[PDB]
């Protein structure tokens, strides 16, 4: 059912696992991280940037987002709105009927980082909408009076010997804490076949996190790659196939065995049955 | 808003338009699609097969299909199976919200497609959905008192033919028949659809085979002849390769020209795009553009009282 990020990251917190949260932007990506996440009977954030949202001109992916949804009832599932940069673009998510929005005004100093979350908060807590921010290396008692301030339900936090800092922001804030954004098998895949990749690219250290109170892992740079690598692969093997189901299917089966690994590792596996999803409308109460 | 295909190809046959159907196996091939009938102010049919479905896992296709509906109102736009082999793959159809649906039982002799083709009409006219059938194979072409007894017999709403196309982008080795459309209009009074018509344009063509592809030899149905088709009585003309080698050339040329990019919609995107502008010259060709406004559209529920 869907389920509010709040609820999903409360749970993960209290059991020490973390969920991971995929960028979705299409229907192949859509199908990909779901049969995962139900092969592993895993909680799952399917998030869609702003630009995700123009990329499906909003109503395409709603509306996938929707059959995922009546697909698959028994599995939590939260969307969220990733990186959201003003309370209109939160005011659009909200109406597409997202449970999640991340209200990111980490760039701006403290004040007025403070500012623009709080006025996201007031508007998303009313419709029991949960709302992640950012403070961009945090000191953290200034972790803890920015969750404050705020009411924030999450906070993604600049990660980094200090995993006693996260651990530090995790017990003084008291929240589920996000880590925001690179495999061999994809990395060489993409390569062979043609892609010029970034010399650019550690599983521990994430699990390491999540045991000090990182419960949100955002993954997209992954799948992206996965399927990329799979399509360039399929146009060079067997390059008179010119029907897209022959080269986005495998892309899709891709990103699912690329999915599979990193569930296991962040712990959420075999929580999907876990709790009873709370409804916004019930979750309107936790705000008052 | 959602239209049977009895009303959207009846408005063509008494204008004498045709409207392109087209397959969709996804989000952005909708997209695609949708940009240019948009664009042209025309009808549209949106195809899926038992192949697409499976692949979308049916309720995809059924949410990005209302996704249309909902975002272009004023659009008639028919949702149809094509295709169909069994009654039970018509209730699927019909049970995700189509408005129209193809039971193709040609490859069974003459009465076990009657028998077959009644069962589908049945079920679905009591619904207000239309059907479509065919007579003939792609060979077998069709005999026009043929097709005019198989009418009589199933109350079909549209008859698709055999003429000479196939499915594929390998149609000719470098024609058709013609003349027997009027003939089959004219006997048979209703609608008729032509299967296998994408024209394999040379723009696409040479894409795919300039950056990787090996497609040398395909070749489609020309425009001509379509249009010709057209105005002897065709009203509904299947299109679906086409697409296919526009989206697959504009994925094959952001690989070659931009090795760096690996973020789907870097490459689906202008595969989209490459569906919309295949496809503008095609519709207008048809003479389906300017006609979306032509009626109000009659619901499945109001349809039932067409039979
Ligand atoms: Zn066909």
């Amino acid at each position: 059912p869907l389920c509010t990020l709040r609820q999903m990251l409360g749970e993960a917190r209290k059991h020490k696992y973390g969920v991971g949260a995929f960028n979705v932007n299409n229907m192949e990506q859509i199908q990909g991280i779901m049969k995962a996440v139900v092969q592993l009977k895993s909680p799952v954030i399917l998030q869609c940037s702003r630009g995700a949202l123009k990329y499906s001109d909003m109503i395409y992916l709603k509306k996938l987002c929707e059959a995922a949804l009546e697909k698959h009832p028994d599995i939590p599932i939260c969307i969220h709105l990733d990186h959201g940069d003003t309370l209109e673009s939160v005011k659009m998510a909200i109406d597409l009927g997202f449970s999640s929005v991340m209200i990111d005004a980490s760039h701006h100093p403290f004040d007025e980082n403070v500012r623009i979350t709080k006025e996201v908060v007031a508007y998303a807590h009313a419709r029991s909408v949960s709302v992640e921010a950012e403070l961009g290396l945090t000191e953290p008692q200034d972790a803890k009076k920015f969750v404050e301030l705020t009411g924030v339900d999450a906070l993604a936090v600049a990660i980094g010997l200090a995993i006693d800092r996260v651990k530090t922001i995790s017990d003084l804030t008291g929240i589920p804490l996000v880590m925001h954004g690179v495999p061999k098998d994809v990395k060489d895949m993409i390569n062979k076949y043609g892609g010029k990749m970034p010399d650019a690219v550690p599983i521990e250290s994430i699990v390491h996190a999540i045991g000090e109170g990182v419960c949100k892992i955002n993954v997209d740079s992954d799948s992206r790659m996965a399927m990329t690598g799979a399509i360039r692969k399929v146009f060079v093997e067997h390059p008179e196939k010119f029907d897209p189901r022959d080269y986005l299917g495998p892309g899709r089966d891709a990103i699912t065995e690329m999915l599979i690994p990193k569930i296991k590792a962040f712990g959420s596996a075999g929580h999907a049955g876990d709790y009873k999803v709370v409804s916004l409308e019930e979750a309107k109460a936790w705000y008052k």
